[PDB]
């Protein structure tokens, strides 16, 4: 295995480790039965449907810190005991449809620090045990209405530093189990009717927006987004 793969082999812990070595692909070799597989910092900068082919009991995947702009749509596939993937702080310019779909014992799922500016409409609708989901750092134009939907068991949700003006109407109603949510960083346009939703889930929700700092998300305009009502929008909407 160690040899075979380049990386460092642990069979008492089903573990392949190849943190912070060069790769020029995922290695070859991996046994069938791994259940970590640590890519992070290997410097990846593609995978193909075939790259995890097989690899039916791994739970944790860190692909974190490489160069990923593009996955192939059938890349996580196999995947079907995933409960941790790691794909922080690549290049990803955009997901493919479906890509997350047969990942349904999902837990946490790390998106942070990529490129992404748009998300498909049911892209995390599979994903219904999933507990956190960091979307932090992108270049998000905007959210599908119904992104979030099905993940009622979400505990935390990270949308700070993207390029979001507005949420869609109802965007957090179904998480019920909701703990932590980012949302500073954003150019949230408060002259909009669109916003009369945001600032009245975060005047009943402040306890969950953090940095709490539910006063730290701001208009484009400087006004504090939670004392946003229709009265400041001249009645309107």
């Amino acid at each position: 295995c160690e040899t075979v793969t380049g990386c460092t082999c642990n069979e008492g812990k089903k573990e392949v480790d190849c943190q912070g070595k060069s790769l020029d692909s995922v290695p070859s070799g991996i046994p069938a039965d791994t259940e970590k597989l640590d890519l992070q910092s290997t410097g990846l900068a593609t995978l193909s449907d075939a790259t995890f082919r097989g690899l039916t009991k791994l739970t944790w995947l860190n692909l974190d810190y490489n160069q990923l702009q593009t996955l192939s749509a059938g890349v996580f596939d196999d995947l079907t005991e995933l409960g941790t993937l790691g794909l922080a702080n690549n290049q990803l310019a955009s997901l493919p449809l479906g890509v997350f779909d047969h990942l349904t014992q999902l837990d946490k799922l790390y998106l942070g620090g990529n490129q992404l500016k748009s998300l498909p409409s049911g892209v995390f609708d599979r994903l219904t045990k999933l507990k956190e989901l960091r979307l932090n750092t992108n270049q998000l134009q905007s959210i599908p209405a119904g992104a979030f939907d099905k993940l009622t068991n979400l505990q935390t949700l990270s949308l700070s530093t993207n390029q979001l003006q507005s949420v869609p109407h109802g965007a957090f109603d179904r998480l019920g189990k909701l703990q932590t949510i980012t949302l500073f960083g954003n150019q949230f346009d408060c002259s909009r009717c669109e916003i009369l939703y945001l600032s009245q889930w975060i005047r009943e929700n402040s306890n969950k927006v953090k940095d709490e700092s539910p006063d730290g998300v701001t208009c484009s305009d400087g006004k504090v987004v939670r004392t946003v009502t229709n009265e400041t929008l001249k009645y309107e909407c």
